[PDB]
This record gives C-alpha cells, structure tokens and sequence, in this order.
C-alpha cells in the first residue's frame, strides 16, 4: 500500500511507502519516497522535500486570549527537481509511475522524541500540545527565493508518525520489583510488588504479583492495582498529568498475622478509556490507528526538555487498612515499567 | 420622504408594497415584514390572496432545503383587517379601500442573507440563503382542485441583514512565539484589535508587537483580513479569501522589538474579483456587501445556518535565512473578530413609490 | 420549667431577675438582656433605681490595674418610666409571678463588642491576667440635703453575665493546605496535604483532620503529630502573645521512602483535655464548671481589632518527624497550619424555678 | 564596633554576631564568626549547636485561598559550641575580644558559606502579578538539645535563638578596566535606515551610582523620531517550584526632543535605579523585606561556571531599554532595544551591643 497526496495546482505529487516510521532506539527508519512533477507546471522552478519535527502548545477558544508556541526540534531539506544510493521502493515506484518521478531520502537523527500529543479534559489546567512530524514537498521560482515566498498551491504536506519500537538486541529482562515495610505501632505491614519484566508492548497483558505480609493487628480491607500514565510537558509550560489507563480491585482482605500473594493481569489500552482527553496519545483522538503514547526514551547526553512531552508508565498498588475502632488509612506505592511497540522484524487516516 | 417598494403581478390583480428591501436582525429580535397588498376587486372576485415568507438554502442551479415557511391571508379580509403599523395605516389611507395589510415575522433560528458564486480555481458550486416574500391569488373553477396561476402572483427577494447587538465580546488579543531549528532564542508576535465587533466600512486598527530576540531579521510584516466560509448543508465546501491586506514598510532587526498599528478596511470594493467570497446579495447588485459574521444562537444546530461566515486578522512575518535552511513553513498568527452592520437606532410621512428591483453596476 | 437567676442587694431594697446568665451573639445580631428589678417600696421611697450594662477590658487582676470600657448603657426602672409595660413574654410573666413592685428593663448589645474572653497566665508565661467582662448592675441613688447624690453599695447588685459566640447562617470555604520540602542534597520532595471537613466547628464537636503525606524522599516520616493550637493576642495595654496546644493526636503509622499515606485523625479541642487550665483563653473563670475554651474572635468589617481587647483564633498544625533530617540537614521542624473557627452551634406562660446567679464550681 | 545580640526565651543561649550582612565578592564569601553565651546552670548536661541554613521559599497566607507552601534547602551546616571541642578550628580578633568582654561562658563558632549559593533576594507581588511571595533566606540558629531530646527528635524552641542574616553581592576585588556596554541597531523603514546606538560608561554599576546612557539616533528616513524614552528595567525569573517572570521599570527619563528626517542627535541621560524612586515596592526583587529601612533593590545574580541556574532560586538581571516613538503620515510606530548591565555593591577593602532586629520606615 502506497500513500499519495497532490498539490492544489497539481504540479507536485508526493508518494510515501508508509505513514508510520519506526524508531527502535539503535537507529530510526528513514523516509524514502518519490515526487511526481508535471514538467509543464514546474518549468524553470526547483522542487524540494523537507522533514520538520516541531513541538506545539495552544488551542483556539472563543473569548480566551490566543496563546500559541512552536519550537522546531529538527529541520532537514533535499532537492528532488531538477535531479542532482536508491532503495527498492523508489526504483519500483519510478518504473510504475513514469520518467517525471524523482526520489528523495530524508533521515531522522537520534535526539528526537516520538509522536506524542495531548488534548486536555475540562478539569485539566494547561492546553493542547504535541510533537508533529511533517514531510512537505514544494516548488520555488528564482524570484520566489528573492522575496522569500514558497507558493502554497505548489506545495503538499504529510503528517507522518515516528513510532517507538523496542530495540532488536537486549539481554534477558530483569523483573521490575520493589518492596515497602509500613510499620504501624512498631509491627510491620510488608508489601512487595513484582512484574514479569521491565518492558511491555501495547496490548500485552501485565501480570502484577502483589505480596502483602500483615504482621500488624490491623486488616488490609482492599487491594487496588492501577496502570498510571504520567505526562510531563517540559517546553513552554510545566504541565503535569497522571491518569489511570487500567485498574483491577481484588477486594480480598488480609487479616492480622497473615500473608497473601495474588497476581492481577492488567492491559493498558486507549480502548479501556471512554474519556480519551488528559492522556498522551501517538495520534489524534478521532483517528482509529491512534494508541497510548509509548514511554519516552531519553538518550544519554540529551537534555530531556528537547523531547517536549515526557511520557512514563507505572503500576500503582493502593492498600486500604482498617482503623483501631474510627475511619481507615490508605498506603500506596509505584513500580515503574516502559510501554512501547514490539521489536522490529529483520494519506488520510481512518476515523 | 419614506421610499416605498412596489411590485405588480403580470395580470395586475395583485400589487405588493414593502417599507424596505432589507429587514434588520439585531440578535435580540428580528424586524418583521409589514406591508400591504393592493387587489383589483374585479380580478380577485371569488379568489383568495395570500402572502408567504420563505427562507431556503440552495446549492447548484440541484439541492434545496427550506429553513422557514410562513403564510397569511390578506383577501378576503381576516378579522378586524386593521393595520398593526403606522406604515400600514398610512399606506392604506394613501392607496385606497382595496389595500389590505399583512405582517410576516422572522424567528430567531435563521441565518442572514449569505450567498457565494465560486471562481474558476474553486472546487464546489454556487450556493446561498434566499428570503422570498410572495403574494399570490388562488381560485377554483373545478370542485376537484384549487389553482395558483403564476400571472396572479408577485415575488420579492428581500434581505435579512445582520446589525450589532447591545453588547460585545472581550477585546481580541493573540500571542505567538517561535524557536527555529538550532536557535535557543525566540521570535515573539503579539496582535491586538481595539474591539471584538467592527462595522462594514469601519477601519480596523491592528496593533502588531514583534519582539525579535533571534539573530535573523523580520524582512516583512503583512496583515490580512481573511474571510472564512464553510458550507454546512449538502456539500462541506471551505473557502478562505483575503478581503483586505496592508504591508508594513518596517523591518525588525536582530535583538530589537517593534510595535506598529496598521489600519485595514475589509470592503467588497477592494475586490475586482467578487467570486469565491460570501456576499449578502448578488454580484451584479450595487447595494451588495461582504456577508456579515454568522451568529449561531445557543441550542441551534449550526447546519440549519446553511453557510457559516467568519472573519479573522492574519499577521504573517517573513524571516531572513529561515526559508532556505530552517523551515518550509510560514510564520503567522490569526485573531478572530466579527463584522456586521451598526446597532439600530431605537404626522403622516410623504410616500415616494419605487420598483423593488435593485440597481446594478 | 424556665430557670430564673435572682440576686438581692445587701440592704434588700433592690432584687434583680434575669432569664439567663449567657446571652447569644450570632454575628447578625446579639440577644438583648431582658429582666426585672423587684424593689421594696419602703426602702426605695424617694430613691431612683437604674440598671447598667458595662463591657470592659481589664489587665492585672481578675483593685489597681489597667481598664478600658468598650460599652456602657444605663436605663431607669424606678420610678416607672412611661408605660412601664414589659417588652418580652419573660418580663410580662415575671411581673405577674412576682407582684406590682416588679419593673422591667431591656439593655441591648451593639455589634462592635467582643465575646466573653479571659486569660490567667502559667508560671512560664510572660504577661499578666486579663479579660473582657460583661456586668449587669442594678443600683439605687438618693439625694442629700447638701446638693450631692449618693450611690450606696448596699443598695446595688451586680451580675457577671457572658456574651457567648454562636455560629452565623453561612460558613467559609472548606479548609485545605499543601506544603512540600526538598531537604539539603535531596532532589525529591516530601509533600504534605491537610484537609478539614468544614471551616466552622462547635465546642465538643470532633474535627476530622485528613492528612496526605507523599514521601518521594529516601528518608522515613517516623511520626505524624496533629495539634489544635489556640493563638491568643492581647491587643490592649500590652502586646501579649500565647500559642497553646488544646488537643493532640499522634498517628501510629510511619511513612517509608517512595510511599504515600492518607490518614484521618479526629481531634476534639476541650478544656477538659487540659489539667493545666492556665495560659489558654477561656469564656469564664477557671473554677466555674460551665467555663469552656474561648470561641474564635469575629472582627466585623470597619471595626478596629484593638477594641476586641483579646484576639482568639484556632488552627490545625501537622508536624512530620523525618529520619536523618533533624541535626544533619535542618535545625527547623517540618510542619503546616490550617486555620478554622470554633464557636457554639447556630441558634434556633412558663413555670418559673428561681436560683442564685452564682455559677457552680469544680 | 556595633555587635548584634539575641537571647533565647529561657535565657540559656545568647548569640552575638559582628554584622547582619555578610559580603559575597564572587572570589570568596565572608564567613559568619560569632560567639554563644550559655548560662551554665540552664545548660544542665545538654549540648548547644549553631547552624547556617540557606532556603528558597514560595507561597503566602491568604484568607479563603488554599494555603500552598514550598521550601528547598540550598545549604545546611552545623557546628557544636558547648561543650567545647573547638569544632570551628582557629579563632578571630572579634571572637577573642568578645570572649574577654563577656566572660568564660562565651564559646566561639565559625560557619562558612560555599560558592554555589545565591545572595539575599525576595519578592512580594503586586495585585496585577500572577505568582506568589518567594525569596532566599539565610538563618543563623543557636539551639540546645538534651540526650532524651535527640531520642524523641525534639529541639525545644525556648532553648533556641534564630537570626535572619543577609548575603550581600559586592563587586570582586580584581577586574580589568571595564569595557563600555554599547550596541547599535539599523531599523530600515522603506529601505532608508534609522540607526540607534546606545552606550554606557561601563558594564558594572553600584547601588546609588548614576548610569550615564548615551543615545545616538541617526535618522536617514523621511519619518520623525517624536519621543525618546530611556528605562532601567529589572528582570526577575523565579526558577524553582513556579516559572514566574517579572519585568519592572526602576528608573525612567523621557527626552521629548524630536529627531527630524535627514538629521542625527546624540543625548546623554543619567538614570539612578533606586528602591526610593518606587512608591510601589511590590513586584520588584529586593535584598530584604519591604518594611525594613536597609532594604535595597536585589543585586544582579552571578551564576558561577558549572552551577545550574535553578539552585539560585530567583534570577535578577538589569538592562537599559531605549524606546523610540516614530511618526507615521494617522498613527505612529515604536522601536525599542536593550543594553544589559550588572548592579551590585562596591568592591570590598570598643563594643556597643544592639538587638539584631532591623529598623522599619
Ligand atoms: O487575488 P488577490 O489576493 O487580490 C492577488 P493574488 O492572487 O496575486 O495574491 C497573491 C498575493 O498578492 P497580493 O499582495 O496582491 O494579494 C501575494 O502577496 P505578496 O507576495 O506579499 O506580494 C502572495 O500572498 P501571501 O504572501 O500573503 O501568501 C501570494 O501567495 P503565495 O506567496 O504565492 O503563496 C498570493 O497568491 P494566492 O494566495 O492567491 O495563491
Ligand atoms: O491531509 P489529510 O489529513 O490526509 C486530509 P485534509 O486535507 O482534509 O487535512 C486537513 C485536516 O483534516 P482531517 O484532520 O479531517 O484529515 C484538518 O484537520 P482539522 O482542522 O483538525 O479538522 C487540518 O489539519 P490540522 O488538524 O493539522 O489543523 C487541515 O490543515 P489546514 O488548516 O488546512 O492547514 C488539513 O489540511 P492540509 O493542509 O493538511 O491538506
Ligand atoms: O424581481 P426583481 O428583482 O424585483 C426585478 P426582475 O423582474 O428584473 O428580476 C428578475 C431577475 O433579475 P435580477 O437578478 O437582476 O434581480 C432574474 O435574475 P437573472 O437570471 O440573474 O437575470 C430572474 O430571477 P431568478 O434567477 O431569481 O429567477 C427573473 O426571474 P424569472 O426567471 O423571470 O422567473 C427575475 O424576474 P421575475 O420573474 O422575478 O419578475
Ligand atoms: O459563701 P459564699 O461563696 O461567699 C456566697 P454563695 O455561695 O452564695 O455564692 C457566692 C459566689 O460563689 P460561688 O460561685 O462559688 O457559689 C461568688 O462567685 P465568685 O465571685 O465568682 O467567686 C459570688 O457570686 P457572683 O458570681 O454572683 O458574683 C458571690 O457574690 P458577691 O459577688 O460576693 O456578691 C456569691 O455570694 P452571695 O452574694 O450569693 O452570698
Ligand atoms: O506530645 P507530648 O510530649 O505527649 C505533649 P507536648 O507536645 O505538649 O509536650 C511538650 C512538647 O514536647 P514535644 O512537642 O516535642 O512532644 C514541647 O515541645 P518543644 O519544647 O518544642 O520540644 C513543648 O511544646 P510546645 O513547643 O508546643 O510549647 C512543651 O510545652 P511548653 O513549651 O513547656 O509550653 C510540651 O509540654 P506541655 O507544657 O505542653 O505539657
Ligand atoms: O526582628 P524582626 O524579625 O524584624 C521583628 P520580630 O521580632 O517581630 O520578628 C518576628 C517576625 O515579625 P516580622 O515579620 O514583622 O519581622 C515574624 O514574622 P511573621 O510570621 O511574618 O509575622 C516571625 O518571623 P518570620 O518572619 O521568620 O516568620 C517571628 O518568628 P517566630 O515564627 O515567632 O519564631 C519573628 O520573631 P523572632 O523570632 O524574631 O523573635
């Protein structure tokens, strides 16, 4: 399946192999495509293709001051026409389309975030924001460069996604486990939480093993296990969101001088969430192929602020503990894990 | 002298008289259509004369949707038959005893006069919202059926014109900033208008505040009034058109800021090409202006407006060294405002009668 | 049965009768003092009997000491003034019950006065005894032959009434505090959030203090201590300041590293909790049984706070004791305060039992 | 000289300091040398310590607004005075002299400042300002502890005494002859240049020192410079808890002299940025509380190489701003530029005892 889009004036048509380009940490899948020009309508002009990654912040509200912010995180441009290595997709598209088809290759660097965006809920303090990736093909004249204008009718833009996949090689995953001792009157309530591994895939079930050892004279009335998505906007405005994307409540008691081990399975999915606002996604709410944002992966030496939006996941265990008799207390603890797409194997989107 | 607008049927049995061509919508209420029908007693003997107010959306020359229909009987006379307006009482006395009054009211859920004839480059077809006042006679020569001859009827294309409400939105303001690739220092743009509602012909003072902390130069500042049109019945056509443009002669060099007020006047007269833009009448007519801003009432589905018209100030900054190496995009912000006609200002008078037909160019 | 409070002068010429010892201030208005004076016609022949309402701040003694009058009002009971008719059911009923030598009086409170507050300091406290008293005095005056009028003490009778703070119709927003600390060399915060159910609590009503400790540090919250602190500011003569614990609850939970704990402790601020009844603002004398903690002062808009004499306020204080911290990474305490107001509940012939106005001791 | 004394509630611990204000001159910071006078009976087998804390704080107490507070310790250090171990090492003339003056129950302490701390800065906002009260405080606290006091984790308040000292920014002892702080801008208007050059005598000015701002307008345009305004702006950035930004005029001179087309004008305006010029003392960074007499404008923050600016808590900087009002043909433009400079205190070079409390206004 090839994805095509044509300029208003039909002088420039762009063809891409895919909408979604894979980041698997080691390297990023480059954007290889072709531009089909109409020789009469290009005439004495030059056609370029650009790859822009930008962070954006702000939304249009009636009677609320317009506030907009944009920061380019990467820009790269190449000339396709007139022509100045190739790939199988290009060679095949050229033969399929004709002699007015010209190839382009734009590469991603290693310091960029992946597709993340966020539209807030009514109770949420800050505004709409996200990281977009735009492939734009456009024609310029030599009096167009002289006035600094690139006519819109001669241009065509595609909003591609950079998608986080797990790296191809990685050693056998350590279990993600922590333990806490909550002394209550100098008798310990011990809580251990353990996951099977550190990295889970979108759709993969997460087996959360909870081990309560109650040496206190109080009763654990209730055990609740959540997958929480933590979002930190780290450009323009320091917005913070924490949202439940999966929840199981065991509801089984742990009486005094007893211990209880239980494994609950959670699956953090956008489908579990009627309310799709306040949560970091990899695309727009309306689109069908939109998932929960993958865990941000900050490379060594890269300042976290250039990622724009930081997305992390954690298992939260809340224990309701009975009073003396009065009302009851609640302790809670977090175990971090990472959520991304599976390891890789060796244009308008559906609503 | 009060100018009265008259039109007569082909068979000259029914003549309709209106106080005005254009009826004022000022949001709170709409000015009702008060007029009189002059019948020829010999030619309407046995017949019944009615007056109707129709509002319809149209697309092509192909789809029609009625948004409002209302009808009243003028002849034979209904009840008291007495006028409800000074204009009616005065027209009856001026014309004779074969003059009968009618009052047709507008509801609050209707759009105002908007229509659009596309340019060659535009996708999508002709469309608009028309308001028709029709007076017509009906008879039976047959027990099986009543007839409505066209020769016994007379139709007027009136306009529903948007005038300003009592109140007004907060003062429009935008702020935008850009950090270009490999640039740690921002370009800040702030835009302010004096008020939220402007009148057709009124100048719009657009205050632009560029703060250039970058090592690049703002070569050009261009300020537009853009008219955004959304057809929301039959076909989802979208038009965005410049109806006014002013280009400041100032550059903004590195590590400097510039505040400047450009004055724009969005007018149909500025536009040689009158196709692709929403008007309140036909291109040919002289009294035709740019369409007023649509005002959707709370609880009314926007689709029953047929065509949505909105205005915005767009400020575009051309930046040096950017277009080659650091962006393929334009640096711009938009500030919305509303455009309509001024607020309304609230012995027998002499009547000069004129044909309802509007003057061309 | 309506309990009536009677007191008689030494010479038994003037006897005063009151419906109550305690008159209600509910912010909107104050309950006026309606009573009757029973005169002995033989002993008041040629004399004039008056009733006065005095509100005074005092400092030194509970006599040589600083005094400031905040309000004085006086009315004539005998010989009878005008109609002489009762204005209350209590008066009409007392007149019929007692006889034709019974005369009514009504003394009203204005809106700019404080309520009954007084303070007797502890040994460790700087500053002296002080308070706001309300005195109802009925007294007879006669003329001598040289032009000088006399006011014998034997012909007079004084009652120390209380002005008691009851809640208004409305109430402030729900009290909430948030506090966070980053200790020296610690990148991660200790967050404390405190919430009360409501803004106004009643004497005897339990206060549910919800604490939410979020410990992102590698230190342990060893103790959570929740206090009701009474803050007293003397604002006439001498700027004395007292802050005193009138209730304390110590949660038995620790909060270990990288954990959070939500807990609701219930406190009841009462004078009964305090063996030591000195150093704290009361609404009466220590010895008296019906004496409580002073209600929160309520300064009306436009009234200078100094004419209140003693300012009383309450707050919830939450102190977190943190491991490794105190002596190594701070010389301060980790704590937050949430203000609330403490007063009596909103406010809503008869057989009469007569009793001496004197209040019962302990 | 003048010595500053404060005594605990229980009168067991009394602290004596040489000064309220300790000098930071970039190279090093003046250490806090003082003495604690203990009452041997009231010590009663206990241990007395002296601590130096530097903390950033954020939040203010409002009636019917949720209490929100934040504190971050930037430095904590503690030494033992009693019983003596000579923790503070070698002693100083002020200490030796105070010991002989006071008695044998006087014990010396020396607490040093490191080089990664900010100076005394605090800010109480105005009504129009968005964020809350914040500042950097320096506390010297002497306090006694028992061995059942460490067991319960209590340091009784009556046995303790705290002093709020200031860390004051002075210019460093050695620095090369100061370069003039000068920039120039060319504002092309219709492709004719308006050239503005701004020059200061030097880069560092002292509190109270006048700043001679030389402005040089060269107008080759056909427009007129109607007005020249010169400001000292104080820029404040809170960089802990909340990213608050304040920009405030602390001095202003307006030359209302014109520069007509095809002419140039040089003018030297003298400004003196002072807290005394400001009736409204809220919204601006001070080195102390508003009420205190010895409170000035905050000195320029001096971030040392390798120190993350966030550990300074509040960043304070100064700049000269020159605004030129330029004529149109029916409304006018305004260009402006900034020249940064630094503002601090001058380079550094019988006992009367007084309470440490500072004099008000
Ligand atoms: O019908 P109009 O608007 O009155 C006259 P026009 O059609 O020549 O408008 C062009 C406009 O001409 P005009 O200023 O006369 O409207 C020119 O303005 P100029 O390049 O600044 O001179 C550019 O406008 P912008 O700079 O705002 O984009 C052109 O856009 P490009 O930069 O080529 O994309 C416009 O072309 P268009 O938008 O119709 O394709
Ligand atoms: O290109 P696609 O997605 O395959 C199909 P489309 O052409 O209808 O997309 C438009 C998109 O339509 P859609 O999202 O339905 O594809 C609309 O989205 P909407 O305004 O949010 O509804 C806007 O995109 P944004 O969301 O990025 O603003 C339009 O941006 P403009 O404001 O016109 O510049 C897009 O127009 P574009 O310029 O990209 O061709
Ligand atoms: O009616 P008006 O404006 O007061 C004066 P006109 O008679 O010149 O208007 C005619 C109108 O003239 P105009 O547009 O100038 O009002 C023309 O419009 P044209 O096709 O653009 O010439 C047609 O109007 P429509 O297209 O709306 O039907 C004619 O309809 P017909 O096709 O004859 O039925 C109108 O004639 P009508 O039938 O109303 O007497
Ligand atoms: O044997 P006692 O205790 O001296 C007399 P009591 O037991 O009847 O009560 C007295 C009461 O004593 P108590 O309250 O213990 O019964 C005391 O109270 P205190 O002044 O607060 O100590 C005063 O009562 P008030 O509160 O009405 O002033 C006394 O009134 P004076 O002010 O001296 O005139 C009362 O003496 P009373 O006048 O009734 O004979
Ligand atoms: O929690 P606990 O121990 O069971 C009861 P507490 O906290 O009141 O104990 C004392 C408290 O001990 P702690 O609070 O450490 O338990 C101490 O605290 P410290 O002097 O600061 O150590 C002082 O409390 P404050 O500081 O609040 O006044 C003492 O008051 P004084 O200063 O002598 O008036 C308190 O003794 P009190 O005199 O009240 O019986
Ligand atoms: O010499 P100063 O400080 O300029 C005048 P002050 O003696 O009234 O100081 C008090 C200060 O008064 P002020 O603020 O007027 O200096 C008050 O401040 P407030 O809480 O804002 O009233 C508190 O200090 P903070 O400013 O640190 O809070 C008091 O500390 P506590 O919390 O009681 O320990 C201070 O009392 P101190 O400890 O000096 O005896």
């Amino acid at each position: 399946v090839i994805f095509k889009k044509i300029s208003r004036d039909k002088s420039v048509t762009i063809y891409l192999g895919k909408r979604d380009y894979i980041d698997h940490v080691e390297r990023v899948e480059p954007v290889d495509g072709v531009v089909l020009v109409d020789p009469e309508l290009v005439k004495g002009k030059r056609v370029y293709v650009s790859l822009t990654c930008a962070f954006r912040y702000g939304q249009e509200d009636i009677d609320v001051m317009g506030l907009s912010f944009r920061r380019d995180l990467y820009f790269s441009q190449v000339q396709v026409f007139p022509p100045v290595a190739t790939t199988r997709l290009q060679e095949s598209l050229i033969k399929k389309l004709g002699a007015n088809t010209y190839p382009f290759l734009l590469t991603f660097p290693d310091y960029l975030p992946c597709s993340v965006m966020l539209q807030p809920a009514p109770q949420d303090v800050g505004k709409s924001c996200g990281v977009d990736f735009e492939i734009k093909a456009f024609a310029t004249h030599s009096t167009d460069v002289e006035e600094d204008k690139i006519p819109k009718k001669s241009s065509v833009r595609l909003l591609i996604r950079k998608v986080q996949h797990a790296p191809r090689d990685m050693g056998p995953q350590p279990r993600a486990e922590a333990s806490w001792q909550f002394f209550m009157s100098d008798k310990p309530l011990r809580l251990a939480v353990s996951l099977s591994k550190e990295i889970y895939y979108h759709g993969e079930p997460i087996p959360v093993t909870v081990a309560v050892t109650n040496s206190t004279e109080k009763t654990v009335k209730k055990i609740k296990v959540l997958v929480e998505q933590v979002t930190n906007v780290v450009l323009y405005s320091s917005d913070y969101y924490i949202k439940t994307v999966a929840a199981e409540e065991a509801q089984e008691k742990v009486p005094p001088n007893s211990s209880l081990t239980k494994t609950l399975t959670l699956v953090p999915l956008l489908a579990n969430n009627r309310e799709r606002r306040g949560i970091a996604l990899d695309g727009k709410i309306k689109h069908e192929d939109t998932n929960l944002a993958s865990s941000t992966i900050i490379k060594e030496g890269i300042d976290k602020t250039v990622m724009g939006i930081l997305v992390s996941y954690q298992i939260k265990v809340k224990l309701t503990v009975s009073g003396l008799l009065l009302t009851s207390s609640e302790v809670a603890t977090e175990v971090p894990f990472r959520l991304m797409h599976p390891q890789p194997e060796d244009f308008a989107r559906q609503n």
